[PDB]
């Protein structure tokens, strides 16, 4: 049910949204890093889907979690650019959730992301009502595992 | 290797992938479709890549295929992006490959898209001295293939 998950992104959801990626996503490498570095902190388990990144323990040092955290932001800055029109978020969502599915993660596993996320936000002062938001757009992709 | 052809990418090189992509990346999802309906009608031995898309003459009007086209842009935004620093690039480049070797994508097979790009280019008045520029960065790709 991606479109119905993807209805609960209202126009203030929207709004938020956005504001909060006008700084979070102007320093994709740092706040990349700091979500996925996160994420192996808080979650220790979820290591065990990233053994091609090596050493995670290294950080912004290890080239491969770098690439990947880089990139990870430009899904997101996808997602961002693709709110006002439904039909073509939830292309971009469906097509993200492919690679997704077949490494077998599941939505509950997905939603781990949304604690290293209310952090990262909240390193860059944005409350509870950001993490909110934040989490609505997380669960329109995990409508799609 | 990808060390070597990334200092291929010269202050002039640079400056021209910028100076098109401020045009051609301003409408990612047109220009996206563009770019892959042009590589399956001039390259239709391609299309058995993409049996996951669907009728991919279907063009803006295949979801999966609009899909992937939007995703394929934000990973030239992505190299855009990252050429002030040679070792952002080359981390971003390999993280690319990965998918695409696993795919069995060759240097060469991956090489077809400067077709399509010289195309697209010249759509919007960017002639050779463009398809040049942006021919040095997909081999950045090519050399990690
Ligand atoms: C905000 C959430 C997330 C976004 C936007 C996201 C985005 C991406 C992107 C764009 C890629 C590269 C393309 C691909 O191979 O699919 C990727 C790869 C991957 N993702 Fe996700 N992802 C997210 C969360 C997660 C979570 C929570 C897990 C697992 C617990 C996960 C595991 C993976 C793995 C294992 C890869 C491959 C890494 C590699 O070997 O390079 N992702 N993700
Ligand atoms: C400028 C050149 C290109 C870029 C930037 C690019 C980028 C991407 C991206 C971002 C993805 C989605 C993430 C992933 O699954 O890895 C992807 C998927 C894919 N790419 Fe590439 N690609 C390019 C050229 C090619 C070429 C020339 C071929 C084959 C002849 C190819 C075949 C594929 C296939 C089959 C998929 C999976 C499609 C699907 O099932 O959704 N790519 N590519």
């Amino acid at each position: 049910s991606v479109y119905d998950a993807a209805a609960q992104l209202t126009a203030d959801v929207k709004k938020d949204l956005r504001d909060s990626w006008k700084v979070i996503g102007s320093d994709k490498k740092g706040n990349g890093v700091a979500l996925m570095t996160t994420l192996f902190a808080d979650n220790q388990e979820t290591i065990g889907y990233f053994k091609r990144l090596g050493d995670v323990s290294q950080g912004m040092a290890n080239d491969k979690l770098r690439g990947h955290s880089i990139t990870l932001m430009y899904a997101l800055q996808n997602f961002i650019d693709q709110l006002d029109n439904p039909d073509d978020l939830v292309c971009v969502v469906e097509k993200l959730a492919v690679n997704h599915i077949t490494r077998k993660i599941s939505a509950a596993e997905f939603g781990k992301i949304n604690g290293p996320i209310k952090k990262v936000l909240a390193s860059k002062n944005f409350g509870d009502k950001y993490a909110n938001a934040w989490a609505k757009l997380v669960a329109v992709v995990q409508a799609a595992l």
